[PDB]
């Protein structure tokens, strides 16, 4: 197809079905939309999510360490079921048919420079010193005013797991959000459970498959 | 449409039309052009600007402060023209009849995200530790030798203003032009009124409208 | 066309055709591939490098200065062969026919922010500092673990060479990758000749030729 199109998660960002991998063998579920557009073997898109302290472990202190979290989109997982490493309930690919591969990272451009996660598909996350490559975006999240969010970064990395059946290769996005000096700790197991920190949608590109 | 652009602005940029608002209640008179190009709900464009001293206030130091002005792109303005906070005369749609919502920021991503600007329409500066979220673009613009401009940041912002007649997402623009310690300031009521900065087409994506 | 793709160089890889002009008059081959996909006058694409020390030269310090060089994507080299500042094998345009002018960037956005190139087809590096204008996107490289290659730049700006015999602009790509300040110096004479510097597919985005 001339543009193809790929959909995951929750576009109301409601539902916490999301699984997310957090630094320190941690986890946390999150509310995640991701609309991705392949032309010409270009892919761009957008990644969302959300999530709120009530869903979130209580270590470390996120004013001098950032929220960090890693969420998996999985192209192949229509024909590899345990790439789901996020547990997306499902995806939607337009035209009807066309093949999620489109939507896989590049295998020439992979080679090399792709991540290898950790196997147990529920401790994944991989500090952004530890990728083998990535592209970095910077953004500004919001959230609860007390949290003083100040910006934010994403990175796009290429990334395969030992628990799939095929060498189709996944797309790892590693979130840091920062807040000022004045924010209160998200890790506070005193912290109300209902604050919360939302991302815009925020952009990449990267290199798919094509002939 | 499979693929849809929109553009305003006069690509000579030798029509000073544009009204940016600037820190501190202030405004100033630039040429732009933006072109966007939307395909499978997500939207890459560029915005580009320049201005030159006699149409800028004449109020603290350029050098020290940055170069900084916003513009806000308004896709709706066919339908809600008092969504026109930068004063464009016109926008052309292809292919003709296409709907401007294309171009919109995402309702669903904008939800929680967007910044509601000032309600005047000739002071509406948004400093960027205020906006609700953003992506942030690095570039480097370029202008009069002796302004020394070493760098710049666009900070792309979904919007909306209380003058508006429909719920339709905006764009706010942004910008930071940063000089060498040495180049001379900008804002010096006795510099010469021909110093100019120029931008190259500056490159963003977001989330449009899509089914 | 509605979409038109543009690609150079090898995905494998394993060709070192590609001339990368280095500062203060040095040069080394990489190899190379450029993939760009037009819709809507907007160019999406990648550029992937890898090189080797025993290419570069041996006077300097990567870790202090950064491995720094540039190529030039030369889409009008179908018309005007002298624009090959890199000495592509040559380029693949699908549809077939399509004109190589959609992924020049822009003629009206070109005007007054593009580079002007040293004169000679084997010289051609210019710091960003001397850059006219430019985007700048942030990436992780990955290469030999001794290097400890931390993190890239790469700055896209519209370029043209008084070698040129058409006014059809060309893109210069300029990187710089940064390491750790515990590596080993790439330059360093007595460096092992394997060592090596492997980008992911670097995304950038730009306003090309349209009507």
């Amino acid at each position: 197809p001339e543009v193809a199109t790929y959909h995951c998660g929750d576009n109301l960002l409601e539902s916490y079905d999301i699984f997310a991998s957090l630094p320190n063998t941690n986890a946390a579920k999150v509310a995640a939309y991701c609309r991705l557009a392949a032309a010409g073997g270009v892919v761009s898109g957008t990644i969302q999510v959300t999530s709120y302290a009530g869903r979130w472990p209580k270590v470390g202190n996120s004013v001098t360490d950032g929220i960090k979290f890693a969420i998996v989109v999985s192209p192949p997982m229509d024909k590899d079921p345990r790439s789901n490493l996020s547990q997306w309930l499902g995806a939607t690919v337009f035209p009807a048919g066309a093949t999620t591969a489109l939507f896989s990272p590049n295998p020439y451009g992979s080679l090399n420079t792709i991540t290898t996660l950790p196997s147990i598909a529920s401790d994944w996350y991989v500090p952004e010193s530890n990728l083998v490559t990535y592209t970095k975006i910077h953004f500004k999240p919001t959230g609860s005013q007390q949290l003083q969010l100040a910006s934010g970064e994403l990175v796009v990395a290429a990334a395969k797991s030992p628990v799939q059946t095929t060498k189709y290769e996944l797309i790892y996005l590693g979130f840091t959000l920062k807040q000022n000096s004045s924010g209160t700790n998200f890790f506070d197991p005193n912290a109300s459970s209902d604050l919360s920190f939302l991302t815009p949608p925020i952009p990449f590109t990267y290199l798919g498959y094509y002939q």
